[PDB]
């Protein structure tokens, strides 16, 4: 699809069996999702942006379906105010910025 | 251009005669740049990012060049980790997300 940016580029994602809304975010390095349980091992990480840092759990090799497209990669889980699909998974679905 | 996301989508901007690096950020509503002097009056604004809220200075109708495309619009000035070009100016230069 071609998504204009008049509004927030929100899409539906499926992760851990759950449906969620998420923002497509070229300004983010790693995908960050609101608190949920995921399978497998994790390790702690701090990630930072405007307003400072939050502590997250880093899970590797997690599958997410993004707007109908399957991608696999690292997912961070913690108290983010919005679900963010970042460049680590946007590359996998072939997403580009065009102007 | 067509910009892939394997690396940070950094571009050169020109504001007040000065070149700076900025990140093209579809996950941002308004454009935020590190402290610098801009002409005219400013209005208060709070913006909420990943780690909480911060106060910035809002300047309206600022001329900015972005990767060679001219935009004129609202620029926020405050303690951001990196200069971010958000959807309010990405729409002015005709940017879209594609996959
Ligand atoms: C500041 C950027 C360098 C990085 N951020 C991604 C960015 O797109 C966030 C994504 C975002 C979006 C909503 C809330 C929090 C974070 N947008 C943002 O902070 O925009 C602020 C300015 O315009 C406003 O509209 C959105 C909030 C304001 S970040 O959320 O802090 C972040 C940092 C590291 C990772 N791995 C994932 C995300
Ligand atoms: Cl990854
Ligand atoms: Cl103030
Ligand atoms: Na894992």
């Amino acid at each position: 699809p071609q998504i204009t940016l008049w509004k927030r580029p929100l899409v539906t994602i499926k992760i851990g069996g759950q449906l969620k809304e998420a923002l497509l975010d070229t300004g983010a390095d790693d995908t960050v999702i609101e608190e949920m349980s995921l399978p497998g091992r994790w390790k702690p990480k701090m990630i930072g942006g405007i307003g400072g840092f939050i502590k997250v759990r880093q899970y590797d090799q997690i599958i997410i379906e993004i707007a109908g497209h399957k991608a696999i990669g690292t997912v961070l889980v913690g108290p983010t105010p919005v679900n963010i699909i970042a460049r680590n998974l946007l590359t996998q679905i072939g997403a580009t910025l065009n102007f």
